[PDB]
Formats: structure tokens, sequence, C-alpha cells
């Protein structure tokens, strides 16, 4: 009773919840795609070119816990890499599986399709070693099961990359469908009782002896899934409570206890001033610190930090590895009361809910919409920011419960969210069709990715693609070049995008004022998630929001 | 008298004619980009994305000689990288320059200790590297990066901290060249190889010469036509140097291209007992549609780097300078031959009704009585690449397929790059491209870059609802080979496009009225022509032989 390991593959990644599979078909992964339409719950996205793919992947993943894209040997792969890379970056499962020529005998079938002329038809594979949790290669039917499933197991458990690669010969090749009577085993191998029990004791002695702490979310906390376990620690503590950018929507910012997002120096004064005295930081899964952008400057003051990861704890410069972030968070929630006991309820920072009312003629400005957009918002919503003005401008929405953000704000790939918004998109679909994906993209970000547009209107799903017109770049143009040919780009149509890209049931409207905007985003027809809807938002060439103009003149001689 | 390294760099692009600058603005290159406007003759194309701009470069630097490109650290470079690549498979002089950060320290993208990933990475795909850290050293190293990207025609890797690039050193410098010459061979070397051709091509019954792709490549293009004139043995290029033997020669016999080739090309070739190949890129290699090999072991490729016979590299032996020795004593050893009457492919069609639909193999004969001495023409990967193989190519046509590496979406931006290289060549000398409707899906956006800088290509988009190529070798009904359908003739306009047209053609009488228009022949405005045309429909060679592969048991 047997199947082919195309077959294999495909039907171990629906039993982790997988449906959606990435990518462009090539001269070796044909054969492969032929098993997605034999697993009823699978498809094949059929996307635009393989960095979108990628893009739409690292999407996808973030929503759903993991993701697939399939590539074709050299053309293929190497196109994605930067997807990935930021894939690598961010901790998001993605599972890279790229289709290679026969191992062979002499592996001359191999060596002959292997046009880059260097003898060497590994080299791929070695580029994707460095930007993947691990790889795998497959050439021996007898553990291709296993390693397939380790390969997954590691993508969900990791939350990285991990490359594959499946020879076209092996594809086609058969096991034992038995095999997928017994799950892929994605649980966590339980703490050390030793390193554990110490890294709480020295954890409860730091909240005992500080006088103002604060809790602080980062990516990982969601990723790792240990949203439940974040929350009980402000609960039981009552510090207040933060997140970077990154994990926004890892604390449910209805919480009285939300002090809203820290951006280190682009912080508004008053979070600056909250996070900036803590004498002690609680870190649920930081994404490091003290890093630089051309734009701002993360880090803290003190250092009696404590950050929880997936594979260890830090306090202060110590390291526990193999301390691991959910159960040392589980363990944590018992003492942690107690420890906290001689805290005293400070109350906290917050950005106004509400914007005055103004004249319906009134100009868009990007201090008005980023506020506005708190009132468009409901719980369950995906939110997605392009790295420009909008990854800074989202930082000040007030956001619904179980809202989930994406704003890769660490790599900084840009074009990244046309192609997140494809898998954010597709993922919802699978998870609750009224779940609304919201996208807010740069004019200048979008023309990087803009056709997987195409793939979006292909399936018929209905994200909400709002599209910031300020003429150009107009990020980089506040910290060097305000008035540059290289910050300058090509005027587009963007209401003719989706027709172009053959959308037959859309809407593309652009709004400019105040009430322009009001009129759109209350009507209720608007609101429901009915088909794919483009908004091209007037705003003003050297506009942005009120924090990040804060460092144009006093952070730039 | 002192410049910034930066300056240093373009004024030393600017004397081996790089003239437009590839890329995307980044974190760590502004300060290097604000150098290009004030060299006079430079520009920044301002790429729509960087594997768009890597694609450009490699179309530029195959026309002007060779190109530069510059990324940013990380996200820049690696979304470059399946350009750089190519240019690596199809030897290419492409400078990759990505500005990286300062002798800092934490700014790094990515999240281990490794501000050496990326590099590591370019490594594998670049002749050399350079990640320049001292001033001193730094105009020397340039140098070397600029030459061997020049003399060995394969892209070169060069990392330009943001420190250093503001940094300054002496004008002085400039006022000597780069060393961008060979050095004749070592006499011993040569003699022995010369002989032994000498020799062999007298044993010859019935020798041929192959064109690839390093004959325009490395400079060789005029030495091939002599030799050919001289054994007047049958002449022979390969889809990747179409246009490096000028067609109209009379001992020109078209087009080999292995398991694909006419029939009667085929058999010329696989019953050769020696091969003279000028430039080869790869003796023996294979694609999904088709397989490339001679049939004698008796071979003997010329490359700029070495000469090759049989199984013996002469690792010294320079294509350029060894070729002339040939030319000379050559007209004796070869004439003993009594010339071999060489194949033809149709020269016009057949006269139809103006109702006929379209069809490819009609296509690529009628394309040739559109095109002209000067013209650049460019296809891709897909039925467009075998297509043009028929197409007879006026004197002084240079032809872009590359068929080698076979990256899709790689037109659209070797088209841009390509018609930057015109422009600096010629006002007048037009540039044409036929790229599929799937292909086209991949790079799109680079078209935006075209209409900003009033670039006039010619962009005939094969409408075939599909991947149409790939129908052929498995999966002619798989969704995996539908593409989403795009109005192709709102693309201009839709990029913002102003001095524009826009054309469908269906019929064979549709393609004459707009072929044959005179205004049309003039490179005036940008042009995109929609050729519809059936979904399996190809160049008939290739229908049969994505059939007989398939009724073999023989297999990958
Ligand atoms: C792949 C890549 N190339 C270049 C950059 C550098 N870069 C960062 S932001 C930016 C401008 C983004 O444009 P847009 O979305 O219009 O910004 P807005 O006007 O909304 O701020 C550029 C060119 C990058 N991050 N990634
Ligand atoms: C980057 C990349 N992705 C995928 C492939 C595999 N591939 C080869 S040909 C092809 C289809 C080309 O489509 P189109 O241009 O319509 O071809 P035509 O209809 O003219 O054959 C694909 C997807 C590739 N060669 N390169
Ligand atoms: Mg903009
Ligand atoms: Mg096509």
């Amino acid at each position: 009773s047997e199947i082919t390991l195309g077959r294999y593959l495909f039907e171990r990644l629906k039993q982790v919840e997988v449906q959606t599979i990435f990518g462009l078909p090539g001269d070796f992964n044909l054969s492969l795609l032929d098993n997605i339409y034999e697993v009823p719950g699978m498809r094949w996205a059929g996307n635009a070119n393989e960095l979108n793919a990628a893009y739409a992947a690292d999407g996808y993943a973030r929503l759903k816990g993991m993701s697939c894209i399939i590539t074709t040997f050299g053309v293929g792969e190497l196109s994605a890499l930067n997807g990935i890379a930021g894939s690598y970056a961010e901790h998001v499962g993605v599972l890279h599986v790229v289709g290679v020529p026969s191992v062979s005998s002499q592996a001359k079938q191999l060596l002959l399709h292997h046009t880059l002329g260097n003898g060497d038809f590994t080299v791929f594979h070695r580029m994707s070693s460095n930007i993947s949790e691990t790889t795998a290669m497959i050439t021996d039917i007898n553990t291709a099961p296993a390693e397939i499933d380790r390969c997954i197991r590691t993508t969900y458990v990791s939350q990285r990359p991990v490359y594959l690669g499946l020879p076209a010969n092996l594809v086609d090749l058969t096991v034992p469908a038995s095999l997928l009577d017994t799950p892929i085993d994605l649980s966590l191998k339980p703490n050390d009782p030793e390193a554990e029990e110490e890294v709480i004791e020295n954890v409860l002695q730091l909240i005992k002896e500080a006088k103002n702490p604060v809790i602080l979310a980062d990516a990982c906390c969601s990723r790792h899934d240990a949203k439940a376990e974040t929350k009980k620690l402000i609960d039981l503590t009552q510090f207040p409570a933060f997140v970077t950018p990154m994990g926004k929507g890892s604390i449910d910012e209805k919480h009285p206890r939300f002090g809203g997002v820290y951006v280190g120096t682009l912080s508004s004064p008053a979070v600056k001033e909250a996070v900036e005295s803590a004498d002690l930081v609680l870190s649920v899964g930081a994404l490091l610190s003290d890093f630089n952008t051309g734009s701002f400057s993360y880090s803290y003051k003190t250092k009696n930090i404590v950050e929880f990861h997936s594979d260890y704890t830090k306090i202060r410069s110590a390291t526990f590895p193999g301390v691991q972030m959910k159960f040392a968070l589980q363990k944590l929630l018992t003492k942690v009361a107690d420890a906290a006991k001689g805290y005293k309820p400070v109350p906290v920072p917050s950005e106004p809910e509400h914007n005055e009312a103004v004249a319906d003629s009134t100009p868009l400005k990007q201090e008005w919409v980023w506020t506005q957009v708190g009132e468009f918002l409901r719980e369950g919503d995906v939110v997605i920011t392009e790295t420009g003005t909008s990854a800074f401008g989202i930082n000040q929405t007030h956001f619904p419960n179980n809202t989930y953000g994406i704003s890769q704000v660490l790599w900084g790939s840009i074009g990244f969210t046309t192609g997140a918004t494809l898998g954010a998109a597709f993922a919802a679909e699978e998870i609750d069709p009224k779940k609304r994906v919201i996208l807010f993209i740069g004019d200048g970000s979008l023309q990087l990715t803009v056709q997987e547009i195409s793939t979006m209107i292909r399936w018929g799903l209905k994200p909400y693609l709002f599209v910031l017109n300020n003429d150009g770049y107009t990020i980089e143009r506040l910290i060097h070049g305000e008035t540059a040919q290289y910050n300058c780009i090509q005027n587009w149509q963007h209401l003719e995008l989706l027709p172009t890209f053959g959308a037959k049931d859309y809407e593309a409207v652009r709004v400019s004022t105040t009430g322009e905007w009001n009129k759109l985003t209350t009507d209720e027809k608007f609101q429901d998630n009915t088909r794919i809807r483009l908004i091209e938002v007037m705003l003003p060439t050297m506009d942005a929001p009120s924090n990040l103009v804060k460092q144009a003149q006093l952070t730039a001689a």
C-alpha cells in the first residue's frame, strides 16, 4: 500500500495545516507538482516570480505556523534567496523545496543540466545552507521519509527556513503510505530542571530588587506561541507592557497595563521615558537589541535585561542554553506574583484613541491617517505595513484585540509586503473567510513586487491594498538626498493595476481628503471583505508620521 | 588635487565606456551614488528592483563591453544573485558593487555573528571578490576588479564600506589607464597547438566551424570570418552565438542546437570528423527541451582563457592571438577540401490571405523581412528562443538569447540595459524583443524604467495563454503551466507612459500592415505588440523533439 515520495511530502504538509504551496514550476519539479492535485486540501498558488513567492511563503507561515515554497534548480532557488534571508532573520518557518536533476549514475544527469559551468553542482545548496536552520538533499529512498519529516519538524519547531533538495528521480519512487499514520513529532524537549530552576530564581530575585520594571514583547513572542504566557506575566505583575514594532499584536492592546510600542529613538516622549528609565526589562522573544536602521536606533539604558528566547534565556550577560521560552515562562508564572508583591502600579502612556473632527475637505496627512485607521480595524484583522513611512506610522495605531501585525522591520526588504499580503490572504481564507487582510504600502515599494497582485486576482482573494502615493521614496528622502534622482520613481496609474492584471470583480478608488477617507471606510459595504480593493491614498511629497520628522532636524546636521 | 574614492570609481567606469549605472539606492550606498551626477556623461538608471537591475546590467555589458550594478548590504545584493549567476554562466563582465557598513563594532541585517556571509555567498558566482578596508590599497584593488571584470568577462564582487567612499585620494591616478591588454602567448605552447590543429585539418575529411558566445564576447568575430573564407568549411552558430557569424556569408549553414536542429543541419554537424569551435561556453550540456554534444571527439575549443584539443587543455593559449597564427598557414593546410553545399531555412514565406491566423513557424521566417543591419535581437527562454534560430539575421545583427542559463524574466531587464547601451552607441540602432506572456510577469516592472528614460525598444509579447514550452515537455493541461491573464496593451499607459504605441496582431495580414509601415520601422517611441497565438503552437522542430524524447524509455 504505497505512494510516491512526491505524494508523501504533500500529505505531510497537509497534516501540519499547510494547504497552499508557493513557487514557480521549472525543468525539475514538474512531476512533483503533479502530486499536489492528488491531495484533497492542497493547491498551487502559481506565483508571478520566485522572490514574491518567498515573500508570500513568509507571510503564510506567520499566520499558519509554517509554509512551503518550491523552486527549480538554479534559476529558481537563487531568485528566492533574499526572501529566505529575511525569513531566516525574522525567524519564520519557510520550508524551501528545490527540485534538482537525477542523482543518476556518475551524476551524469546532474552534471549536464548544470549550466553554471564550474562543474560543482552543490553550489546552490551550499549557498542556501548559510541562511537555513538545516538542509537536506535526498539521495536515498529508504531514509527519505524520515529526512522529510525532520526537515518539516525543524521548520515548525525552530521557526527558521530549511532547504530540502528532491532529485527528480526520487519524487517518483515510492514508500509505504502506512508511514503517514504516525504524525510528525513537533513536541519540544522539556527543559533542563537544573538550568530552568536556576534561571527562574535569578529572574525572581531581579524582580524583587527592581523599583521600576517594564515588560516588552517582540517577534518570537507570537512566533513561538507565548501570547497567553506573556499576557499572564503582565496580569500577575501588573508591570507596564510594551511591544516592539515587529511583535505588534503580541499583546492585546486593550489591556490597561499596555503602554504602546517602543521604537527606540522614534518612540513618543512618554514611551521613550517609560522604557528608558526602566531598571529591569523583561524581553519576551527578543529579536536582538542595540541595533540600528538609517532612520532609528533601538536599545535600552539599563543592563538589567532578561531576554526569553525559544532556544535559551539571557540575564545580563549570562546565557542559559536549552531553557525554552514557553516552559520557562509557564514555570515563572507560579512564583512571579509573589516576587512582584511590592510593585506600585504607576499609570502608563496612551496615544489618542481618536482624531478631533475637521472639515471634510481637509487634506490627508500621515499623522492623521495613522490614527483614523484605529477606527477601521476590527478584531481578527491582519495588518501589514511596508518598511517606509508606513512601518513607523502604524506604531501609533490602536489595534483591536486578536490583531496580527506583519512589519519586516529588521531585514527591511522593500516590496516584501506585496508577497506577504498574498500569503497572509491565503492563510486567512483557510483559517476564517471573514478575516480581513489590510496592507499599507508606499507607491515606491510597490514597484519591486507589483505583479504578485495578479496572483491575488487569480484566486479571488479579497485583501485591501492601501497605496500611499507621496511621489517617491519619501523616508530615504528624510535622512539623505531630499531631491536626488535616485529617490524619484515613475508615476503609475494605481487605479488601473487590478484591471490590467485581469481583475473582473474589484474596486479601485482614490482618497485625498479627510472626508473622502471617512466616506470610504465607514461604508458598511466596503468594511466587509467582499472583493479585492485598492485605495490610492494621496499624501504630500515630504510627509511622514510626527516622531520621524522629529529626527529630520534633531539628529541630522 | 583630490577626489572621493566614490568619484574615482565612477571616473574609472567612464574611462572603460560604462555610462549607465544599475541598481537600487540603499542604507549603505547613498554616498556612493551621490558621486554619479558629478561625473558628466554618467547616469543612474533607477531600476524598479535589484534582480531586474542585474538582468539589465547583463544586457548592457553584452553590448558595451562591461557594466556596473550597485546594490546594498544583504537585501540588495541577495535580490540580484540570480542575475549575477547567469552573467557568470554565460560569461558577461558585470561589476557587482555592494555598499556595505563602515568598520562597525550590530548593524548586521541577518542574526548570526557574521558580517561576511553575503560576500561568501557571492564568491561562488564571481571571478574574484574584493572587500576594501584600507584607502591606500583601494584604488589599486578597484582597478584589478574593473580589469578582471573586462578581461575575463565574468562578474566580480566589489564591497565598498560607507566610511571609505567619502575618504579621498589623488586625481593623478586616473592619468594612467587600467591595463586592459593581454600579453602574447608563451610561443612554445602556441606553436604546439597551432601545429596539431593544422595537421588535424588536413586529416579532416569533413570539418565544420562553430561560433559560440565567447566569439563576440572576446572580440574574435573578424578572425572567425577570415578562417571561414580560407577553409570554406561549413560554418555554424550556437543559439548563444547567433549573429557572431554574419548570416549572409555563402558558407554559413544556420544554427546548430543538438537534438533540436533542422534535420539538414543536425546531419551536417553530427557527421563532421572535426569541429573548430570558436569560444564555446559549453560543449556537451542538456536542458529540459534539448541536448547538446558533437559526435566526434575530434574537437578544438578556442577560448580567451586557453586552447583545448580532444582532451588536452593548453592553459596559456589565448583565442584572439592564436587564431591569427592559424589564419596564415590554414589557407595552405585546408586546400584539399571539396566545398560541401550548406543547409538553408526558408528565406521568405508563401503568400497567403490576410485573415490567415498567426502561427509560430510563419512568424520567425517573416521577422527576417523586418530586421536590418545594426539591429539588436533579444529572445526569451520559451518558444521565442527557439523560433528565432529559423530567422535570417541581416549583417551586423547582435543577438541576446540566454539559452544556456535560461532564466525567464531575464529579457525585460536585458532589454533595458541593451537600449541604454544602444543609445550610447547610435540613436538610430533599434532594440527588438520577443518575450512570452508568462516570462514577462516575472520582470514586468522594468518597463517603467524604459518609459522613464524615454527609451524606444520594440516589445513583441507572445500571448499564447500560458507557459507553452513547458506544456510541451510535461503537463499540457496542468494548472501550474496556466497564468493569470493580463491586459498587455494596457501595460504601457498603466506604468505612466505618454509617448507610446500598443497594438494587437492576430493574423498574418495584421502583422504585415504593421511591420511594413514605414513609421513603425523607425525607433521613434516605445512600442508593445501583443502577438496572439495558439496555446500549443511552437517552432515545428521543437514540437517533434518534445514528442520523441517522451516516446523513449530513456530518462533523466
Ligand atoms: C530590496 C531593497 N532595496 C532598497 C532598499 C532601500 N530602501 C528602503 S525604504 C526605501 C523607500 C521605500 O519606498 P516607499 O514605500 O515609497 O516609501 P514612503 O514614501 O511611503 O516612505 C528604499 C529605496 C531596501 N530596503 N530594500
Ligand atoms: C526564474 C525561472 N523560473 C522558472 C523557470 C522554468 N520555466 C522555464 S520556461 C517557463 C515558461 C515560459 O513562459 P512563456 O514565456 O509564455 O513561454 P512560451 O509560451 O513563449 O513558451 C518556465 C516557467 C525558469 N527557467 N526560470
Ligand atoms: Mg512613496
Ligand atoms: Mg507564452
